C-alpha cells in the first residue's frame, strides 16, 4: 500500500571537467527527488525543478 | 496497491567534458523524479521541469 | 503502508574538475529529496528546486 | 506505517578540483534532505532549495 | 509509526581542492537535514536552504 | 681508416622534436603485454652483433 | 685509425626534446607487462655484442 | 688510435630535455610488472659484452 | 692509444633536463613489481661485461 | 695509453638538471616491490664485470 511515494533512485555519475555558466536564472545537474501527496490551492506551484517566474 | 508513485529510475551516465551556459533561463541535464497523488486549484502549476513563466 | 516518501536514493559520483559559475541566480548541482505529505494555501510553493522569482 | 519521511539517501562523491563562485545568488552541491508532513498558509513557502525571491 | 522524519543520511565524499566563492549570496556544499511535522503561518517559509529573499 | 680534416658532420643525431598532447580520460589496460603512449629518441652510432636488437619500443618476443 | 684535424662532429646525440603534456584522468592497470607513458632519450656511439640488446623502451621477452 | 688535434666532439650526449607534464587524477594498477611514467635520459659512450642489455625502460624478462 | 691536442670533448653526458610537473590526487598500487615516475638522468662512459647491465629503469627479471 | 695535452673533457657527467614537483594527495601501496618516485643522477666512468649490474632504479629480480 503505498500512495505518493518514490521508492528507488540509483544513479552512476562518471563526469569529468563539466563546467556550468548561469547568469541570473536557474540550472541544475543533478539528482532531484520530490514527492508530495496532496497539495492544494489557487495560483499554487508545486514540484519546480529549473523554474525562472518573471 | 500503487498509486502515485514512481518505482525504479535507474541510469549509468559517463559524460566527459560537458559544459552549459544558460542566461535568464532554466537548464536541467540530470535525473528528476517527482510523484504526486492529488494536485487542486485554478491556475495551479504541478511538475514542471525547464518552465519559464513571463 | 506509505505515503509521502521517498525510500532509497542511491547516487555514484566521481567527478573530476568541475566548477559552477552563477551571479544572481540558482544552480543545483546535487541531490536533493523532498518528501511532503500535505501543503495547502493560496499562492503557496513546495517543492521548488532552482527556483528564480522576480 | 510511514508518512512525511524520507528513509535512506545515500550518495558516494569522489571530486577533485571543484571550484564555486557565486554573486548575490544561491548555489548548493551538496545533499538535502527535507522532509515535512504538513505545511499550510497563504503565499507559504516550503522546501526551497536554490532559491532567489525578488 | 513515523511521521516528519528523516531516518538514515550516508554520505562518503572525498573531495580534494575545493574552492568556493560568494558575494553577499547563500552557498551550500554540505549535507543539510531537515524534518518538521507541522508548520503554519501566512507568509511563512520553512526548509529552505539556499535562499535568498530581497 | 677515418681522417675528417676541417669538416662537421652529424652521424647517429635525432636532432629536434616537439610534441603537444592534450588528453582526458586516457585510459590503459594492458595484461603480459607492452603498450608505449611516450615520446622516445634513440640514437647510435655503431650497433654490431649477431641476433643483436637495437632501438625497440613496444616490442614482445617470445622466442622458442 | 681515427684522425680529427679541426672538425667538429656530433656523433649518437639527441639534441633537443620538447614536449607539453596535459591530461585528466589518466589510469593505467597493468599485469604482468610493460607499459611506458614518459618521455625517454637514450644516446650510444657503440654497442656491441652478440645476442645485445640496446635501447629497449616496453619491452617483455619471455625467450625460452 | 685514437687522435684528436683541436676538435670538437659531442659523442654519446643528450642535450636538452624538457618536459611540462600536468595531470590530474593519474592513477597506476600495476601487479608483477614494470611501469614507467617519468622522464628519462641515458647516453653512454661504449657498452660492451655478449648478451648484454643497455639502456631498458620498462624492461619485464623471464627468460628460461 | 687515445691522444687529445687542444680539443673539447663531450663524451657520456646528459646536459641539461628541466621538467615540470603538477599533479593532482596521484597514486599507485604495486605488487611484486617497479614502478617509477620520477625524472632519471644516467650517463656512462664506458659499460664493459658478460651478461651485463647498464641503466635499466623499471626493470623486473625472473630469470630461470 | 692515454695522453690529453690541453684538452678539456667532460666524461660520465650529468651537468644540469631541475625539477619542480607540485602534488597533493600523493599516496602509494607497494607490496614486494620497488616504487621510485624521486630525482636520480647517475654518472659513472667505467663500470666493469661480468653479469654486472650499474645505475638501477626500480629494479626488482628473483633470477633463480
Amino acid at each position: 500500500t503505498k500512495e505518493g511515494v518514490v521508492q528507488g533512485v540509483a544513479t552512476v555519475a562518471e563526469k569529468t571537467k563539466e563546467q556550468v555558466t548561469n547568469v541570473g536564472g536557474a540550472v541544475v545537474t543533478g539528482v532531484t527527488a520530490v514527492a508530495q501527496k496532496t497539495v492544494e490551492g489557487a495560483g499554487s506551484i508545486a514540484a519546480a525543478t529549473g523554474f525562472v517566474k518573471k
